[PDB]
């Protein structure tokens, strides 16, 4: 259903000196749901129940996000892609996932998940993805009505907009959900970012990492690599397309449509489509996992 309640209570694991928080419910091979910016495990709360009984249902909070600890010192050089990957790779190893992982990914969760999959291909049973960063893009490929704001995040305006005014949480997030959120839902997204200043740095460092027009060159190379791999990989894929969508539209959507061994649905939503159409999304993920894990009841 819709609903504001979280899916379970979080656990944590010590990673590199820091607590990393995660949901972990049920038994079996993992179904691993990975949020991006400026969200947390809470993004999946209404989708995960659809997979009840089908696996170990796991949703990790990225470093500095949700209930995972903040990094200190923090500043403009903190919370880049490579650092998030170093923490997340460590958490995923610590979780003892084995070799039949189904990835379920969104936004920066997709860039991280796709790269992890390229580097651990035998361990990935299926990939379900939506509103993903599936390849490097140009500014012409970015949603038109948000283009100037994202240029501003990437400029020196970003610190005031994000660290002081919290605009990614307060404006971008609800602006990319079709329905109005309740105060409880907003509170859950606000929670890790209540404090002004560096507590909010992950929500600013992230737009500064998006591979657009060849910069930053390091993440562009990473995304070029996973794009090239996915476009030829025989791993079963579930593309959860959205209308109107936001990022996975135009050129990127056409590219995703070339990927092999893939099935597709389309749901209503912009970017944070989990908030508009969670039951349809969950139902599709459940059908996908049932195909991948035939139980013959
Ligand atoms: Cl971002
Ligand atoms: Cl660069
Ligand atoms: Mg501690
Ligand atoms: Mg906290
Ligand atoms: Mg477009």
């Amino acid at each position: 259903s819709l609903g504001a309640k979280p899916f379970g209570e979080k656990k944590f694991i010590e990673i590199k000196g820091r607590r990393m928080a995660y949901i972990d419910e049920g038994t079996g091979d993992p179904i691993l749901f990975q949020h991006g910016n400026p969200t947390s495990s809470y993004l999946w709360r209404n989708i995960m129940p659809h997979c009840a009984g089908l696996g170990r249902l796991i949703a990790c909070d990225l470093i500095g996000m949700g209930d995972s600890d903040k990094l200190d010192p923090s500043g403009p050089e903190r919370y880049a892609y490579a650092e998030h990957r170093d923490y997340l790779d460590a958490l995923w190893e610590a979780l003892d996932l084995g070799d039949r992982v189904v990835l379920v990914v969104h936004d920066w969760g997709s860039a991280l998940g796709f790269d992890w999959a390229r580097r651990h291909r035998e361990r990935v049973q299926g990939i379900a993805y939506m509103e993903a960063i599936a390849m490097p893009i140009e500014w012409a490929d970015f949603p038109e009505q948000d283009r100037d704001l994202f240029q501003a995040f990437r400029s020196q305006a970003g610190e005031e907009l994000v660290l002081q005014d919290n605009v990614f949480v307060e404006q971008v997030l609800p602006g990319w959900i079709l329905r109005p959120l309740s105060e409880a839902e907003m509170a859950a997204y606000r929670e890790p970012f209540l404090a002004a200043g560096e507590a909010r740095r992950p929500t600013l460092s992230w737009p500064r990492q998006i591979p657009i027009a060849g910069t930053p060159a390091d993440v562009v190379a990473i995304a070029r690599d996973y794009a090239g791999w996915l476009s030829e990989s025989p791993i079963p894929k579930l593309f959860i397309n959205a209308e109107p969508g936001a990022l996975t539209t135009g050129r990127m959507r056409d590219f995703c449509r070339t990927w092999p061994n893939q099935t597709e649905i389309t749901v209503a939503g912009a970017h944070f489509i989990q908030e508009d159409s969670p039951d349809e999304i969950g139902a599709a993920i459940a059908a996908f996992v049932r195909r991948l894990r035939p139980a013959h009841h």
